[PDB]
């Protein structure tokens, strides 16, 4: 019941910073643009110990599979190359990315009737609250 209220499918409803965070990951122009017009939904699931998270949108299809605290490499939607560890911290999904010398922290979390991600590179962050879709 590791996870359970994340588990679903979830459609992005607002963001906030998403371009200035990219930036700061490093993400070029285009795919900036691009990426930042995508409505994607987020489909959690779980099965045993391994946790699917997939990313379904207009600019990509992506999907991760893993085992909290065990670390995994990642091709990102901007075609970065990382080395990821997802752990639950108080009852957040803590995703670390790992490329470069680079770090960057993504969180996930239950808030009332949503699941509200923010984004960390250095000094920025990024909220994206996603709802039930
Ligand atoms: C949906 C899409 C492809 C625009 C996207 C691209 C990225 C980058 C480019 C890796 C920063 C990203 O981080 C996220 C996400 O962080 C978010 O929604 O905030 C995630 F992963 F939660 F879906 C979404």
């Amino acid at each position: 019941h590791m996870c359970d209220a994340f588990v679903g499918t979830w459609k992005l409803v607002s963001s906030e910073n998403f371009d200035d965070y990219m930036k700061e990951v490093g993400v070029g122009f285009a795919t900036r643009k691009v990426a930042g017009m995508a409505k994607p939904n987020m489909i959690i699931s779980v099965n045993g110990d391994v946790i699917t998270i997939k990313s379904e949108s207009t600019f990509k299809n992506t999907e991760i599979s893993f085992i909290l605290g065990q670390e995994f490499d990642e091709v990102t939607a901007d075609d970065r190359k990382v080395k990821s560890t997802i752990t639950l911290d108080g009852g957040v999904l803590v995703h670390v990315q790992k490329w470069d010398g680079k770090s960057t922290t993504i969180k996930r979390k239950r808030e009332d009737d949503k699941l509200v991600v923010e984004c960390v590179m250095k000094g920025v962050t990024s909220t994206r609250v996603y709802e039930r879709a």
